């Protein structure tokens, strides 16, 4: 079997992306942001304190036939901003763009950050990353794409992020009409729980590319790209007038620049990622500093192949007993 959705920009910058799932029955419609870089199928519910609520469509467990409480099981997860939620479990059917599983873990949200309070257009997450980090407790809990796998006609999905517009999640196949040339794989470290892979190196622009290993993960549940601090000022220094600022915490660069492209190895072949999508405009409303795309990881611990990178891609997931990466033009 397959699946396929669409999925939305949540604003005009693509801060984040909301794809609509399915839960219960007869079938509540939420829209979840869609994550590469967790495990936590986790959802905005009838049980999240009214106060921290704000918009979001609500899952309401007491409504579907199909929901059951998994006694006793609790969770509770922290993402690499500072953002948090926890609460209780219940198991219920989930489908996806026509995929259906059935007993897939709903994670209901007693409790939210004010961060996912304040995003009114976000319903919750569905972690794509590997179930060894499901934060379910004390019996973990398989992810959304571990429990499909078995009845997918090839175990993968891809990701299609679109610049400004639309894009698309597959489920099972790989759609040879969305992409150009070849698809060039590249191997993926699970030790971390996160599809980790090593990029072969980098080129500011039309400048050189510069060999050189960067290791970090595809992750469709973080905005920007998180690189080295020395690739990062590589990049900055081609921008006049461009500079880190420690009160916005990040580099900045005058509205009126226009940015060079920045281009990572996969293997033997180049993605190039278009200066437009480096451009995250103004810092606050009518300033003429705008807040780059490309941000140094060095106070997060690791590199973050986020939705600026991965949106200028055909991405393939590949689940397969052992799992690669695949990366195409488009
Ligand atoms: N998108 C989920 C996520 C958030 C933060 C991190 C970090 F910061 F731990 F790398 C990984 C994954």
């Amino acid at each position: 079997s397959t699946g396929s959705a669409t999925t939305t920009p949540i604003d005009s910058l693509d801060d984040a992306y909301i794809t609509p799932v399915q839960i219960g029955t007869p079938a509540q419609t939420l829209n979840l942001d869609f994550d590469t870089g967790s495990s936590d199928l986790w959802v905005f519910s009838s049980e999240t304190t009214a106060s921290e609520v704000d918009g979001q469509t609500i899952y309401t467990p007491s409504k579907s036939t199909t929901a059951k409480l998994l006694s006793g099981a609790t969770w509770s997860i922290s993402y690499g901003d500072g953002s948090s939620s926890s609460g209780d479990v219940y198991t219920d059917t989930v489908s996806v763009g026509g995929l259906t599983v059935t007993g897939q873990a709903v994670e209901s949200a007693k409790k939210v950050s004010s961060s996912f309070t304040e995003d009114s257009t976000i319903d919750g997450l569905l972690g794509l990353a590997f179930s060894t980090l499901n934060t379910v407790s004390p019996t973990q809990q398989k992810t959304f794409f571990d429990n499909a796998k078995a009845s997918l006609d090839s175990p993968v999905f891809t990701a299609d992020l679109g610049y400004h517009a639309p894009g698309t999640y597959n489920f099972g196949f790989i759609d040879t009409t969305a992409y150009t040339g070849s698809i060039t794989y590249t191997a993926v470290s699970t030790k971390q729980g996160f599809w980790e892979w090593t990029s072969t190196g980098y080129a500011v622009g039309s400048g050189t590319f510069k060999s050189t290993s960067i290791d970090g993960i595809a992750d469709t549940g973080t905005t920007l790209l998180y690189l080295p601090a020395t690739v990062v000022s590589a990049y900055w220094a081609q921008v006049s007038g461009a500079k880190s600022s420690s009160s916005v915490g990040g580099y900045v660069f005058p509205c009126s620049a226009t940015l060079p492209s920045f281009t990572f190895g996969v293997g033997s072949a180049r993605i190039v990622i278009p200066g437009d999508y480096i451009d995250f405009g103004p810092i606050s409303t009518g300033s003429s500093s705008c807040f780059g795309g490309i941000q140094s990881s060095a106070g997060i611990g690791i590199n973050i192949f986020g939705d600026v990178a991965l949106k200028a891609a055909f991405v393939v997931f590949n689940g397969a007993t052992t799992p690669t990466l695949g990366f195409a033009s488009k």
